């Protein structure tokens, strides 16, 4: 799954991420590829290196695909299926009040379909978020960097009692206890849901994070987005059922979701 540099051209600057620079670039006899650069000390690297065998293995047409490193020397890159469209949240912020309904929830029903395939493979992605998504041909949009918070090494950002965690997207039992699950991710998943729906506006901007937890376990949730319809507000409200037991699986909104949309 190692990529050896000469197999690597960078062509052009995409921006800056929270590891380093992204380029669009090409692999040698494959695809173009979008690069991204790994700061010295971000990550575990060897310990990434070490599960790739059997995540690399991993494959569906709503999820990013991840196709080699780049490790010869360092800094290291990770080498991604290029999205024409960029991040989820940026692209619902820059085209605000060009949306139909129908379009966001079939935004929601891609996320949704990649999901339910990381659900059954077991895989919990742990930072579900609009950030975390990107924007295709045609603007499908597919989940990318499931699973990359085990391997990250700033413990403000990881620890639930850190000054970078989170929050907004986390579930009770995460805030309280890092206890993840498919049912943690369901959790994000409607305030993803909610991020669509309200075209890029940020959860909980009025709240600092002690806050949040507070107003959460009070009882307190999220107001429904104007765009959202009653029956998508109820889906939302069922993934943040205060027990994990109690919110839906991946399947369950897959199907509740296909059916709003038919009808
Ligand atoms: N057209 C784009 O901007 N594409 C892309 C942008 N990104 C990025 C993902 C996450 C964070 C980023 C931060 C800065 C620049 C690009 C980022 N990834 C792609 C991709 N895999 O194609
Ligand atoms: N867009 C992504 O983040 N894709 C991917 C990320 N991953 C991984 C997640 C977590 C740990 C990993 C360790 C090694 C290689 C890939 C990993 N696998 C894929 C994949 N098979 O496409």
């Amino acid at each position: 799954w190692v990529i050896d540099p000469s197999e690597l051209t960078f062509v052009q600057e995409i921006g800056s991420g929270q590891f380093g620079l992204v380029h669009l670039g090409y692999w040698l006899n494959k695809d173009k590829v979008a690069i991204k650069t790994i700061r010295e000390g971000a990550m575990s690297e060897e310990d990434f290196i070490e599960e790739a065998e059997v995540m690399m293995k991993l494959s569906h047409p709503k999820l990013v695909q991840l196709y080699g490193v780049c490790l010869e020397q360092a800094p290291i890159c990770l080498v991604f299926e290029f999205m024409e469209h960029g991040c989820l949240s940026d692209y619902l912020r820059t085209q605000r009040g060009l949306f139909a309904a129908e379009t966001l929830l079939g935004m929601c029903l891609d996320v949704c379909e990649g999901m339910a395939y990381l659900e059954e493979a077991c895989v919990i992605h742990r930072d579900l978020a609009a950030r975390n998504c990107l924007v295709g041909e045609n603007q499908v949009i597919k989940v990318s960097d499931f699973g990359m918070t085990r391997f990250v090494l700033d413990d403000q950002y990881t620890s639930s009692t850190g000054t970078k965690f989170p929050v907004k997207w986390a579930s009770p039992e995460v805030f309280s206890f890092s206890r993840y699950s498919s049912k943690s991710d369901v959790w994000s998943f409607g305030v993803l849901m909610w991020e669509v729906f309200s075209e890029g506006k940020i959860p909980y901007e009025n709240r600092s994070n002690s806050e949040v937890v507070e107003d959460i376990s009070t009882g307190f949730r999220l107001y429904k987005p104007r765009l959202a319809s009653t029956h998508v507000y109820q889906i939302m409200n069922h993934c943040w059922r205060e027990r994990p037991e109690d919110r839906p699986a991946f399947s369950r909104l897959l199907r509740q979701l296909a059916e709003i949309a038919e009808s």
